[PDB]
């Protein structure tokens, strides 16, 4: 896979932004609160969100667009183990996930 060069940070912090104005995306903007999730960091070992994405790409932490996907896909697949698939929450992973892919391809 090809490195990550400037000209495709510009496009990645894009693609963020995109996702961080989506209107399903609330719940994936910050780490999940533990006052509103107890159990929560005991179900998922490795949580993400949006704003530690943001942190890397700011800070450069990403070297191939892979490992993006990869943090990227973390969010949508820990939403779903950790929600019944008829939460609200879970379907904000349907929606943002396949708008994610949409645009994904766009940067294609
Ligand atoms: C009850 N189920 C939930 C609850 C939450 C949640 C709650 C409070 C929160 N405060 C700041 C973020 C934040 C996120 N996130 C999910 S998620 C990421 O979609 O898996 N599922």
């Amino acid at each position: 896979l090809t490195p990550l060069t400037e000209k495709d940070y510009e496009g990645l912090k894009r693609v963020l932004r995109s996702l961080q104005a989506h209107k399903m995306a609330w719940p994936f903007l910050e780490p999940v609160d533990p006052n509103d999730a107890p159990d929560y960091y005991g179900v998922i070992k490795e949580p993400m969100d949006l704003a530690t994405m943001e942190e890397r790409v700011q800070r450069r932490y990403y070297e191939k667009l892979t490992e993006f996907v990869a943090d990227m896909t973390k969010i949508f697949d820990n939403c779903r183990y950790y929600n019944p698939s008829d939460s609200p929450f879970y379907q904000c992973a349907e929606v943002l996930e396949s708008f994610f892919v949409q645009k994904l391809k766009g940067f294609k």
